[PDB]
């Protein structure tokens, strides 16, 4: 229910996301091998896709108030 969650994911406290820290967040709630849509979702989450998802990426990307 915020933004919160993508630093709490983050256990290394590096404030970005890799596809993944992006994968195992869903895998956390089920189990869902999803190759196509890890790797698109992964690109569409990240604003500059450079390896993973900065913290001030997700902000401005939750609610894609781009
Ligand atoms: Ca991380
Ligand atoms: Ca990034």
């Amino acid at each position: 229910m915020a933004e919160a969650l993508f630093k709490e994911i983050d256990v290394n406290g590096d404030g970005a996301v890799s596809y993944e820290e992006v994968k195992a967040f869903v895998s956390k709630k089920r189990a869902i091998k999803n190759e196509q849509l890890l790797q698109l979702i992964f690109k569409s989450i990240d604003a500059d896709g450079n390896g993973e998802i900065d913290q001030n990426e997700f902000a401005k990307f939750y609610g894609s108030i781009q």
